[PDB]
């Protein structure tokens, strides 16, 4: 754990270890009007022994939203909300990133104001599913729809949207964005071959299906500088939709395309739940040389694969997921052992501080 437990500095920011606090939907958000609030900045101060926390997914807008009561980022009340938990996670000493989402067509229209979800194409996620709110206490766990392609002034509009939704995380005293372009989301869906069967510019070869990662990506650097900007990718992963045909040259080529930019780090998920694919070692090193920036990985890492991975070369950061929501001084366990509290899938997302911010510290 000696090379875990080493600050790094992240942009303008000195970070205190590489522990990530990776993104972790919870649907908290206040109803309504999708508000961060009280239980949650609680809930990120708790954890804020990390050196990175990377907020849960937040909607750039209405019909970016994937699952019910998850925190958008685009009216006033929505950042004011953001504002108290960074407030909170900042008198911890930690740096926080939003985590910029839209999901496209992983999501159903009772999420998205009766709205026809949004793609590179018109197909449909198979074998996928999202929750809405079906005015029980729970979440209620349905089938994705059909999309609709988006046209050329879709792709402004929503550029446009990413790009107000980081000057809006700025305004909530974020000290970044992480953009959301993994796991079988929007983005996502125009990198990867399967899922992009467009016929225009953002679709066929490598160059076209880069594009609007390309695009977006430059509307955030050009709003809060590169300095401020993470992406997020999925190379190998499938779970919610998302295949390419090629993904070493897919991503080799998005890493580079990235490091062009000189965003500030990138995010690599090599796990989504169960869906953990060989991610060969040949593969990361590729990564590492065509982006130079800090590199992060999160899906399935204990303390031993976590040092292994930094002292290998292979990562700078690594993020826990399932183990941050059972343990919120996970730091501390890493680095003495001590055991790790497990998670209750049911108490995941929705409801209240009940599987939230009852967790408690460690104590023999
Ligand atoms: C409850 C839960 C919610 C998640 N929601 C998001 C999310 O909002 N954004 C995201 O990029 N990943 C999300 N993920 C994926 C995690 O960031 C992480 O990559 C994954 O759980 C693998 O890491 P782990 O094996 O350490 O949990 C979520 C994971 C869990 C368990
Ligand atoms: C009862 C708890 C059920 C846990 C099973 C998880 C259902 C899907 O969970 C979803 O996973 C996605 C990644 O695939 C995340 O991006 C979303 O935030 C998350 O809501």
């Amino acid at each position: 754990x000696q090379s875990l437990f080493q600050p790094i500095t992240l942009g303008a920011l000195t970070l205190k270890n590489r522990i990530v606090m990776p993104p972790l939907t919870r649907s908290r958000a206040s109803q309504p009007g999708d508000v961060a609030n009280h239980m949650m900045a609680i809930y990120y101060a708790q954890r804020a022994s990390a050196g990175l926390i990377v907020s849960e997914g937040t909607q750039i807008s209405p019909t970016a939203k994937g699952y019910a009561w998850t925190p958008g980022i685009y009216t006033p009340e929505q950042i004011a909300g953001w504002r108290i938990v960074t407030e909170a996670v900042h008198a911890k000493g930690c740096a926080i990133f939003a985590q910029l989402w839209h999901v496209g067509r992983v999501t159903h229209p009772d999420n998205i104001d009766g709205q026809q979800p949004i793609s590179s194409s018109t197909l449909k996620a198979e074998n996928v599913k999202v929750f809405v709110d079906n005015g029980s206490d729970e979440p209620g766990f349905v089938d994705v729809a059909v999309p609709r392609a988006m046209t050329k002034a879709d792709i402004a509009q929503v550029i446009a949207d990413y790009r107000q939704a980081a000057l809006n995380a700025m305004e909530a005293g974020f000290d970044g964005i992480e953009l959301h372009a993994a796991n079988g989301y929007l983005i996502n869906q125009f990198i990867d071959s399967e899922a992009n069967n467009r016929s225009d510019e953002y679709g066929g070869s490598l160059e076209n299906r880069l594009r609007f990662l390309d695009e977006v990506v430059a509307a955030l650097v050009d709003a809060i500088g590169a300095e401020r900007v993470g992406v997020r990718l999925a190379p190998l992963t499938t779970l919610n939709g998302t295949v390419d045909a090629d993904p070493i040259l897919t991503y080799t080529a998005a890493a580079a395309l990235l490091n062009k930019h000189r965003i500030v780090y990138l995010h690599i998920a090599e796990v989504d739940w169960d869906d953990a694919p060989d991610t060969p070692v040949s593969f990361k090193r590729a990564l590492r040389e065509a982006y130079q920036g800090v590199l992060i990985y999160a899906g399935r890492y204990n303390a031993e694969k976590a040092e292994q991975a930094i002292n290998d070369g292979l990562a700078d950061m690594i993020g826990f997921g399932r183990p941050f929501i059972a343990n919120p001084d996970l730091p501390e366990r890493l680095r003495h052992g001590y055991p790790l509290a497990e998670h209750v899938p049911a108490t995941l997302f929705g409801g209240g501080e009940k599987g939230l911010t009852d967790y408690p510290t460690y104590q023999a």
